[PDB]
């Protein structure tokens, strides 16, 4: 994150790190047993780490849970990044407490002008690169269709939105993916892409989850 500020440990108890050896990606605790993350953050051998605030120091509160499976949409496109999400169901179920805990999935898409709160561990600057140890957030309303469309012409697609500053200074970056934008206690996007960072004109493109929502309750309840 690009321009947001220190979280504080543990204030937000759904996000998680995903791990093969070190941190890539961002992801959402959804229920006990499942994270949903970004479909170009798949891998084989993830680690969920939830409770995490230092990802370099064990502080107390962290789980860390192998995934059993992964499901990658049935419809993402690697070169459009159209519906870029995946499921991740964990081997156990996590400890919930003050600490870690589900966010919410959304009953109704959420509207341009709704402030979001995104969060990760990615890199910090626009320029060059500096990864925090600890998560960083950031209050970031979601932009009209209209201004997104706008600042990538023929690039957005109906399961996407638009989130940021057209002025730049604040945004996702490298790292985030995955991770969530929430607003108002519902889970509304995943970190999906952008370019470069905070760059003028440019915000983050999110994944619009208010579209998945029938697709991911199907697919917790049969696996
Ligand atoms: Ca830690």
């Amino acid at each position: 994150i690009v321009g947001g500020y220190t979280c504080g440990a543990n204030t937000v108890p759904y996000q998680v790190s995903l791990n093969s050896g070190y941190h890539f990606c961002g992801g959402s605790l959804i229920n006990s047993q499942w994270v949903v993350s970004a479909a170009h953050c798949y891998k084989s051998g993830i680690q969920v780490r939830l409770g995490e605030d230092n990802i370099n120091v064990v502080e107390g509160n962290e789980q860390f849970i192998s995934a059993s499976k992964s499901i990658v949409h049935p419809s993402y496109n690697s070169n459009t990044l159209n519906n870029d999400i995946m499921l991740i169901k964990l081997k156990s179920a996590a400890s919930l407490n003050s600490r870690v805990a589900s966010i919410s999935l959304p009953t109704s898409c959420a509207s341009a002008g709704t402030q979001c709160l995104i969060s990760g561990w990615g890199n910090t600057k626009s320029s060059g690169t500096s990864y925090p140890d600890v998560l960083k957030c950031l209050k970031a309303p979601i932009l009209s269709d209209s201004s997104c469309k706008s600042a990538y012409p023929g690039q957005i697609t109906s399961n996407m939105f638009c989130a940021g500053y057209l002025e730049g200074g604040k945004d996702s970056c490298q790292g985030d993916s995955g991770g969530p934008v929430v607003c108002s206690g519902k889970l509304q996007g995943i970190v999906s892409w952008g370019s470069g960072c905070a760059q003028k004109n440019k915000p983050g493109v999110y994944t619009k989850v208010c579209n998945y929502v029938s697709w991911i309750k199907q697919t917790i309840a049969s696996n």
